[PDB]
């Protein structure tokens, strides 16, 4: 089963549908694009 195992430190930009962390927003707003998707807002807000 899939693992939350992550290196030292945390990235600012991460995605709640895949869970995948990106190193600029660039890439993460791009991203979205592909999931073409409208889901809520999950847990962990934050
Ligand atoms: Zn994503």
């Amino acid at each position: 089963g899939s693992s939350g195992s992550s290196g030292t430190g945390e990235k600012p930009y991460e995605c709640k549908v895949c869970s995948k962390a990106f190193t600029q927003k660039a890439h993460l707003a791009q991203h979205q694009k592909t999931h073409t998707g409208e889901k809520p807002s999950g847990p962990s807000s934050g």
